[PDB]
């Protein structure tokens, strides 16, 4: 395998967000912009120095798709997913925290990795 694998799901096609479907989902609907979305996730910096998971909070993570409550990669990435799907996302800094970073958690120009399971979504 290669590092830069997965489908480029960016609009600009700059391979900034690469997606692999690891578990196929059910039903033909993906969420609409503005839908409330319910997920479980495991995330990390590619340097392995930091890790975050919804399981640490012992409850699904909920956000409104496409409202910028999460990094760009998530708004783009979760919009592509079916209910029940598990996907991996490899994310360059331009679709995460950029050259400014987000200290102390996220250094400048960080690459991020997430596994996300789309549990459900509801039209608000
Ligand atoms: C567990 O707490 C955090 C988790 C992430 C980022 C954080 O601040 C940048 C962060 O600090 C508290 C702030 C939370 C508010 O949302 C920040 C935006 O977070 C995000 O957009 C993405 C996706 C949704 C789950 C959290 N996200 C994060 O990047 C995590 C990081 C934490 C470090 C490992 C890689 C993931």
């Amino acid at each position: 395998t290669v590092t830069e694998q997965g489908e480029d799901i960016t609009s600009k096609k700059d391979r900034g967000v690469l997606k692999i479907v690891k578990r196929v989902g059910n039903g033909e609907e993906t969420p609409m912009i503005g839908d409330k979305v319910y997920v479980h996730y495991k995330g990390k910096l590619s340097n392995g120095k930091k890790f975050d998971s919804s399981h640490d909070r012992n409850e699904p993570f909920v956000f409104s798709l496409g409202k910028g409550q999460v990094i760009k990669a998530w708004d783009i990435g979760v919009a592509t997913m079916k209910k029940g799907e598990i996907a991996h996302l490899l994310i360059k800094p331009e679709y995460a925290y950029g050259s400014a970073g987000s200290l102390p958690k996220i250094p400048s120009n960080a690459t991020l990795f997430f596994e996300i399971e789309l549990l459900d979504f509801k039209g608000e």
